[PDB]
């Protein structure tokens, strides 16, 4: 089986494929006081209460945007699973045609999901990821990545504010402070996420299908028809891709 | 001639009413550093450079959310005018209806903002203010301030993602990460603003004239169609009406 693992400034999840499928995933917050053996313990008990063992799994590939952790990480990989990962960085083969300017300091993740989203969806395609910032990474007819949008992400947003659960207020027109920061955050990303993704089909060649991934992918799929298919697991899958052309 | 001061977290915007008309408005970043004598000895040379002493000012009233600098303001009132300004806070007088759950909470310049509203363009209203937050009023089509919205500002939000001009991109899927970033703020924004917006009205019985106002309503108006009027000086107007309704 194959251990995939993304870890956010915020969130990690983590996934074991079996036969090219997801067979189970698990989230968590990213821990910077955890050591390699603490993450080794943890894991060990992911995998015993789904009926596997660290001899399972045969291969790992981990994306990461925490530097800090890196090196637990790979300790508890080699030490646990005596495995050295693949690390999703600069060198990593993907089969992307990049032509965005920048292709260098285009988020890995972006990269990730592109694939997985080319592969499973086809293209042109528009892919709205709600992670720490929302990304919109748009696609062309051709397979090729153009780039896309940034914005800040619903909790970054919504902490800058209440300073959480994003709830659906009673009315738009909130009645109380509460009701008028809910219907900020959720209305106002909405109105965000509709907006551009409207914009970014506008410019586009043929009529892209919309993607979304990210935890609250569904609260916004939910308000607007904007979205065609919400994947909670497109950077999962992403990355058990690239761990198969990099094998 | 009434002298009326806004001090934000940010920004202070002065302005001079002669006759009821403002005759001038200055605005500057506000300086939690500065003492009474500096914001007099600034305060001399504006007026001096319109043409004005101290003794051309009658009254004041000033608004303000940050209370370290209201001793400093009132003390260079007392001491360059001769005058105790009237300050915007529990027990001034409005004339206005809050069926707002929650009016003691309400920003004292969104009640600014829906007097000068409400007496200058009408009712039912939408009123959309982009400051430090950026702010949705609803003023039912009897004049009662109903409630709203609350979004963190366009600078604010702005931050949290470049951590800065709000520029215009020369397209929405943008070919470089500067260029995707001004997309997600310019684009975001607008559709956020567009998306409340359209909400709101969707709520009212009557369908309201939508009146904005901050620094960057401009950038907002010209993208959108969903604001009718951008009225840079509501405020002011609003702050001038309370004078003279409180003198």
């Amino acid at each position: 089986m194959i251990f995939v693992l993304d870890v956010g400034n915020t969130n990690a999840v983590l996934g074991v494929f079996e036969e090219g499928e997801l067979r189970q995933h698990w989230r968590m917050e990213t821990d910077r006081h955890k050591t390699e053996d603490e993450y080794g313990m943890l894991v060990k008990q992911l995998l015993e209460h789904e009926g596997l063992s660290f001899e399972d799994v045969k291969g790992i590939i981990v994306s990461s945007v925490v530097p800090p952790i890196m090196f637990a990480l790979e300790r508890m990989c080699e030490k646990y699973f005596k495995i050295k990962p693949l690390v999703v960085g600069p060198g990593i083969k993907t089969g992307l045609n990049i032509k965005y300017e920048n292709p260098r300091e285009v988020g890995a993740d972006r990269i990730v999901n592109a694939v997985a989203g080319i592969h499973l969806y086809g293209s042109p395609l528009i892919i709205v990821d709600f992670g720490t910032a929302t990304t919109y990474c748009y696609i062309n007819e051709e397979k090729h990545y153009m780039g896309g949008v940034i914005t800040p992400g619903i909790m970054i947003s919504a902490e800058a504010l209440y300073s959480i659960e994003i709830t659906k207020p009673s009315s738009v027109v909130g009645k109380n402070t509460v009701s008028a920061m809910q219907s900020g955050i959720l209305y106002g990303y909405v109105g965000q996420v509709e907006g551009i993704v409207k914009r970014m089909k506008e410019e586009a060649k043929q009529e892209p299908k919309v993607i979304a991934t990210g935890g609250l992918a569904k609260l916004i799929s939910e308000e607007s028809n904007v979205i065609d298919v919400v994947d909670p697991f497109l950077t999962l899958k992403g990355l058990y891709m690239l761990y198969e052309r990099n094998a």
